C-alpha cells in the first residue's frame, strides 16, 4: 500500500542519512516510523507556515531519533531536502545530530538532553490551554490544537519527566498525547538492567489515560485508533504504550548495537530489499509517498484558509480581544506597556528586590496578558502572584481556571525550567516566568542552558540571592550559582540594586524575545540608590557615582551597590576617592558600544569588584575582585556579612590595597585584551 | 506515659529551639516527633561511636525539619547538648538551620535541599548491601544494618527521589525503610493545588512494598509494627505512609503558616500545658525520658561490645577478609595501591582519556574493593566497567549480585549523584564512581554541590568533555561546565591530558578524603607528552616544556596541551619562544605553596590560557585567554576545532598578539593580588 511505501521510504531515509554521515541513530527510527507515519497524517499543520498558531505541534522528545524527524520534515516538503539529509551531522548543515529549534524548520524546540522533550510539551500544551481558555469564544475555536510528543525509555527514567508528568496529570492536559517507545533497549543493553519499574501503573498514578498498541512494528490502525481516543479523553493527558522493535527490520533489530551507530552497508542492502526499494539506490523519495503527503498538506492548507477567516470572523465580533490576539500574533509588547514599571527616587523606602519584583508584576501582569508565570512551591517567599489574579488549574478542581495566569509548579524546578520553554516555544508572544531560590535553579540547569541554546525568553524569579537569607545556611546560599550562568552563552543574568534597577530588569526580561533572563534578588532590604534609573540600568551597566579624579573605581551588584557607595564614605576619611559602577547584567553590558562600556570602565584607574558570590568572570570588568569563593554560613545575615568583611571598612580596606598595589604602574582598562 | 512524655519533650524543644532562633520550621517537627521516638526506638546506634560501622541510619530528607532531628540526637546523648539546641540558626553553632554531616555529630549527611536525603538513603543501603555481600559469612553477620529515611511532600515532587526510588526498587533494597510525612501541606498551601498524584500507587510501580499508618499523630504503636513488618519483606525498599497533622497540638495545626516560622508564644504556653509541661519553662528535658533514653543507648552499647567481639573472631575465621576489613575501618588504602597504576612514555600510542580511564580502572579495581561504580546509561561510551567485574544487582534477577562492583544507574545522572554521597555516607572507605558526558553533569547540580559542602570523596568519569566529542553537537558539547564546577568550593575539576596525567589524576580521586572530583575525559585520541609524569600531574599544575628565556607561557588543559605543545613549534618559526603549562586540576595547584604556584607561573611574562570552553576562572593563571564563549556545532569534530581556530596556527597567532600587547609593560605574574 502507500502507506506501508511511506513507511519503508521514511526508515531508509533515516538509516541513509546516518550512513552518509557514518554517525547517528538508526534504531528508533526504524522502530518509530510507523508511529510517525500515522501521527503526522493525524496531525494538523502547514509546512509553508512553521507558525500557524492553531498547528498541532510535534515534539521528539528522543532526540537522538531525529534522523526519524528530518525525514519526516523533508516528505512533507518543509524548508528541509533530501540534500540536507545527505548533510545530517555535518559541520553547518540544517540537520545537526540533535534538532535545534533556531536551525531546523518544523523542530519546535531543542531536544537530546533527555527527559527535556516531554516537559517542553507538557509546557505546549500548557500554554495551548491557557490561549484557548483566554480568547475562544462561541463559535469561535480559536486554538484547538493538540500537542503529540515521541519519548523513549531514557526519558521516563530521567526525574525531570517525572516531574512534569505528575503536574500534567494534575492540570488534566487532555490535549497533551505522549507516545513511549517501548523498546526495552538502551544504551546499556536491556532495560531489564535497570528499568524494570511498571511504567503504565506509575503514569495512572499521576492520573494519565493509557492506550496500549502492542504491535507498532505494523499497526498504524491501531496508533490512528489510540489517537482518537486520546482526543475524546479531554480531561487527562494519555500516554500510549508503542510496543516496538529496536532497528525494526535490520538485522541488528532488538540489541543494544542499532540504538546508536550506523547500520552495516549489507543490512542496508536486505533492508531495501525485504522492503521494495532498490539497494543500490540512497535517500529514495517514490513519487507515490509525496503524491500522498501532498494532499494530507493540501487539505491542511485549507484548514488554515479557513482559520484565517474564522480569524478575521473573531476581529469582527470581539473587536478588543481581536486586535490584542493580533498584535501577540504580530510579536509586539502593548504599546508603551513600559509606562506602568514603578519608578523609585533616593527618598523612597529601602526595599528587598524580592518585593520590588512583586510590585513589578502588580503593575504590568494586568497591563500585558501574554504575562503568565509560576513558582515552585514558593509562591509566599519568591512573591512571584499578583493580588487579584487566579491560578491555572482545571476548572473542575475548583482551584483555578485555564484562563488563570499563576501556575503552582510544585517542588519541581526542573520540570518549571522546562516547561516555561514548551510555553515559550507555543509562541502567541508568551513573556512566561518561574521563580524559587537562586541556588535551587540550579536543579533546573539542564533545562536552563536549553532556554539559552533555543534563545526562549523565559524568566527565573530567582529569590534569596545571598548569604543575605541568613538563616537557611550554606545549602541555600549560592555561590558559584551567578558564574555558571553567566559563564553560559546567552543568559542575562540580572542582579538589580533597588527599584529603579529591579523595572530595568523587568523591561529586559519582557521585552526579550531570544535570551532567557534570571533575575537574583534579595530577602533583605536594599535602599534606592542616589544615581539610579531605568534609562542608566538599561545599559546592563552604569556609573551610578562619576568621580574625575577617582584613585579607584569600585565595580559592583545587586546588594553590594549600596555597600561599595557606603565604603565610598569611608574611603573619603582615608583621602582616596572612589567612583562607583553598577552592573546590573553583565550580558547587557557586553552588548553596548565599546565606547559606553570604556566610559564606564575606563582606562587609568584600578577598579575593584564587589559581588557576595564567586569572583569567576569578574575579571572581565576589575583588576582586583573581592568576592566569596567558599561556602556560607547558617546566621542571621548582617553577622554573615561582618564575618567575610563584606562591609563598608573591610570594601574600603581591599580598595585602598588596591590602590597601593598599583602605585607606579600603568593601568589600562579591563575591558582591553591582546585579541 | 514516659512515651508520650518523651514525644512531648522532642515537640517542645523543637518548638522552643525555632523560638529562641526566631527562626526556623516548627511544623513538620511536631507532626514527626512519634515517628521519630518510635524509629529511634528501633535503631541501633551509639552516640558515642557514630562511626560504628553495623549501625542502623538515619536520614531526615526533609532537612527543614532538623529541630527535630537535633532534639532526638541531645536526648540520646550525642556531643549536642541544650544550649546548643538553644543556639540554633545561630552564626557558628552546632545547630544550623539545615543539617550538615561535616558539623553535626548524628547527621549522616548534608540535607535541605529537598530530594536529596532520600537517595542518599538509597546509597547508603546499596553501600550495606554490597558490604554486607562482601564480609558476612555464615556465623558472621558483620553487616546487618538499616537505612531509615524521613521525607516529606516535597521530596516526593522532586524528580531526583523518583530516580532512586525507581532503581531502589530494581535493585530490591529490603534494608531500606522509608517514611513519608503525609501531611497535605506545602509552602503553596494544601498538595491539591499541585501534588494530586497517588502517591502510594507510584511506589507500587516501582516495586516497594507499603504500610499505611493512619494515625501517626499517636499511633506509635502502629508505626514500630509498620518497621517489624518492613523487617519482612527482605526483597523490596518499603514505604511507610505517617498520616500526620503538621504542626499537631498548635493552633495552627495543619495550615502552612506552621511549616516554616516559629509559632505565637501564645501557642506555645497551650502546647505546653496540654502536654503537661510547664509554660513558663523552655527546654525542659524531663529526667525519665533521659532514664528511658539512656536505656536504649546502654543497651545498644552492648550490642556494638558484642559486634567488636564476633570482629575479632571474623579476624581469626577468615585471617585475609579481616584485614581487609579492619584496614577499610581504619581509612586506609592497600599498601602501595598507587603501583598498579599505569604509567606511560611518549613514545606510547596516543589513547583518548576517556580509554586511558577504562585502562586505570582495570588495574586499580583488582587491587583496591573499597572502589565501586557506575555508568548512567553509559557504560560503552563512558568505559567505566572493568573487564571481568559482575553487576551490583539482586541475585534473584541472574543479572548480577549484591558482591558486584559496578551499577547500572540507568538515565539518572541527577540520583547517581546522590547515590555516590549516599555510598560515600556509609564509610568503610568507600571510594565510588559514576560515568556520565561532562555536559549532563550539569543535571545532577544539586547533588555535586552537596559532594563538595558534604566533603564527600565521590568520583564523576565525565567523557566527552568537549567539542572533541564532534557530531552530537551544541546539545551535548560543554561551554560552562567546568567554570560551574570550578567555581564550586571544594571540588577537584581534572582535565588530564595524557596517559601519565590521567593515573595522577585517579591517585588524587581514590586518596582523596574530603574533596569530590570530576574527571573530564575525551571521546577524541591524544597523544603522550614529553615531559609528563603522574609525579608532576600530581601537583595540580607544572612546567611541561621550561623555556628560560620564554616570550611567552602557554598554560593549557586536557586535550589543548597538545595543542600548545603544537603552537610552540610554529611560534619558533615566528622567532616567540614560548613554555607550556599543564594544569590537570586547578584546585589541586591552589594548594601548592606559593613558591611551587610561583615556578610554574612567574612574574616577568606574558601568560595566554587555551582550554576549549569558557574563559571564566583562567584570570587566575593568565593574562589572556583563549577559549570558547559560545555553543558548539553538530559536525565531524577536526571541522570544529578549525572552524573556532583552536590549532596550531591559531594559538600561535593569538600568543603573538599576547607577545605584542605587552611590549613595553612590566607583567607580574597572575597569581600576585591586592589582598
Ligand atoms: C540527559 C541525558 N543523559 C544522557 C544522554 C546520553 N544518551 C543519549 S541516547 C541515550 C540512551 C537512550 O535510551 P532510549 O531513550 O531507550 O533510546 P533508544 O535506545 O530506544 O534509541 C543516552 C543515555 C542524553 N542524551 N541526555
Ligand atoms: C530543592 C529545593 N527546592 C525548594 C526548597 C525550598 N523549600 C524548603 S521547605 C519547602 C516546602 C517543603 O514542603 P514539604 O516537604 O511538604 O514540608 P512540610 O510542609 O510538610 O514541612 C520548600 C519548597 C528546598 N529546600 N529545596
Ligand atoms: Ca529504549
Ligand atoms: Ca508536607
Amino acid at each position: 500500500s502507500v502507506d506501508q511505501k511511506a513507511i519503508s521510504t521514511i526508515r531508509l531515509l533515516a538509516v541513509d542519512a546516518v550512513a552518509a554521515a557514518n554517525s547517528g541513530h538508526p534504531g528508533a527510527p526504524l522502530g518509530l516510523a510507523p508511529a510517525a507515519h500515522a501521527v503526522f497524517k493525524k496531525m494538523r499543520f502547514n509546512p509553508k507556515d512553521t507558525k500557524w498558531i492553531n498547528r498541532d505541534r510535534f515534539v521528539l522528545s528522543n532526540g537522538h531519533a531525529c534522523a526519524l524527524l528530518y525525514s519526516m520534515l523533508v516528505l512533507y516538503g518543509y524548508d528541509l531536502t533530501v540534500e540536507d539529509l545527505k548533510k545530517f551531522r555535518q559541520l553547518g548543515s540544517k540537520t545537526p545530530g540533535h534538532p535545534e529549534n533556531t536551525d531546523v524548520p518544523g523542530a519546535e524546540v531543542t531536544t537530546g538532553p533527555l527527559g527535556q522533550g516531554i516537559c517542553n510539551g507538557v509546557g505546549i500544551a500548557l500554554a495551548q490551554a491557557q490561549f484557548a481558555a483566554t480568547y475562544n469564544k462561541p463559535d469561535f475555536p480559536i486554538s484547538d490544537s493538540y500537542t503529540y510528543v515521541f519519548l523513549g525509555d531514557g526519558c521516563l527514567m530521567e526525574g525531570v519527566s517525572s516531574e512534569a508528568s505528575s503536574l500534567a496529570g494534575h492540570l488534566q492536559l487532555g490535549n497533551l498525547i505522549a507516545f513511549w517507545d517501548d523498546n526495552k533497549i538502551s544504551i546499556d543493553g536491556s532495560t531489564e538492567v535497570a528499568f524494570t519499574e511498571d511504567v503504565i501503573a506509575r503514569y495512572k498514578s499521576y492520573g494519565w489515560h493509557i492506550v496500549e498498541v502492542s504491535d507498532a512494528d505494523t499497526d498504524i490502525t491501531a496508533i490512528a485508533a489510540a489517537i482518537d481516543e486520546a482526543k475524546k479523553v479531554t480531561n487527562k493527558p494519555t500516554l500510549v504504550r508503542l510496543t516496538t522493535t529496536i532497528g525494526f527490520g535490520s538485522l541488528a533489530q532488538g540489541t543494544h548495537g542499532v540504538h546508536g551507530a550506523p547500520l552495516k552497508a549489507d543490512d542496508i542492502k536486505q533492508l531495501k530489499t525485504k522492503w521494495g526499494f532498490n539497494p543500490e539506490e540512497s535517500f529514495a523519495v517514490p513519487a507515490e509517498v509525496t503524491a500522498s503527503y501532498n494532499e494530507h498538506v493540501a487539505e491542511n492548507q485549507k484548514i488554515q484558509q479557513q482559520w484565517n477567516e474564522l480569524f478575521a470572523a473573531y476581529k469582527q465580533k470581539y473587536p478588543e480581544l481581536g486586535a490584542e490576539l493580533q498584535r501577540r500574533l504580530d510579536g509586539k509588547l502593548p504599546e508603551n506597556w513600559d509606562k506602568a514599571l514603578p519608578v523609585y527616587t533616593p527618598a523612597d523606602a529601602a526595599v528587598a528586590t524580592r518585593k520590588l519584583s512583586e510590585i513589578v508584576l502588580s503593575k504590568i501582569i494586568p497591563e500585558v496578558p501574554e504575562i503568565i508565570g509560576g513558582s515552585a512551591d514558593l509562591t509566599p517567599s519568591n512573591l512571584t502572584k499578583a493580588k487579584g489574579t487566579v491560578d491555572f488549574q482545571p476548572a473542575a478542581t475548583g482551584l483555578g481556571d485555564y484562563s488563570g495566569r499563576y501556575i503552582r509548579y510544585g517542588v519541581r524546578e526542573h520540570a518549571m525550567g522546562a516547561i516555561m520553554n514548551g510555553i515559550a516555544a507555543f509562541g502567541a508572544n508568551y513573556k512566561n516566568y518561574g521563580g524559587t531560590f537562586l541556588n535551587f535553579v540550579s536543579y533546573a540547569a539542564g533545562a536552563v542552558r536549553l532556554s539559552a541554546l533555543s534563545e526562549f525568553p523565559i524568566t527565573w524569579v530567582a529569590t534569596h540571592d545571598s548569604i543575605g537569607l541568613g538563616e537557611d545556611g550554606p545549602t541555600h546560599q549560592p555561590i558559584e550559582t551567578l558564574a555558571h550562568f553567566r559563564a553560559t552563552p546567552n543568559i542575562s543574568v540580572w542582579r538589580p540594586a533597588d527599584g529603579n534597577e529591579t523595572s530595568a530588569a523587568y523591561k529586559s526580561a519582557i521585552e526579550s524575545t531570544h535570551t532567557p533572563h534570571i533575575l537574583a534578588l534579595t530577602r533583605q532590604n536594599l535602599p534606592q540608590l542616589e544615581g539610579s534609573s531605568i534609562e542608566k540600568a538599561s545599559k546592563g551597566g552604569y556609573t551610578l557615582v562619576q568621580q574625575d579624579k577617582a584613585d579607584i573605581i569600585i565595580v559592583a551588584t545587586g546588594s553590594e551597590v549600596s555597600l561599595a557607595v557606603d565604603a565610598l564614605k569611608v574611603l573619603e576619611g582615608q583621602g582616596i576617592k572612589a567612583g562607583v559602577v553598577s552592573l546590573p547584567d553583565q550580558l547587557t553590558f557586553d552588548k553596548q558600544s565599546e565606547e559606553y562600556k570604556l566610559s564606564v570602565l575606563p582606562d587609568g584607574v584600578p577598579i575593584l569588584s564587589v559581588e557576595v558570590m564567586s569572583t569567576f568572570g569578574w575579571s572581565k570588568y576589575s583588576h582586583q575582585q573581592f568576592g566569596l569563593n567558599r561556602f556560607g554560613a547558617s546566621g542571621k545575615a548582617p553577622e554573615i556579612f561582618k564575618l567575610f568583611e563584606f562591609t563598608p571598612e573591610g570594601v574600603a580596606e581591599r580598595a585602598a590595597k588596591t590602590v597601593a598595589f598599583y602605585k607606579g604602574k600603568d593601568v589600562v582598562s579591563p575591558l582591553r585584551s591582546a585579541f
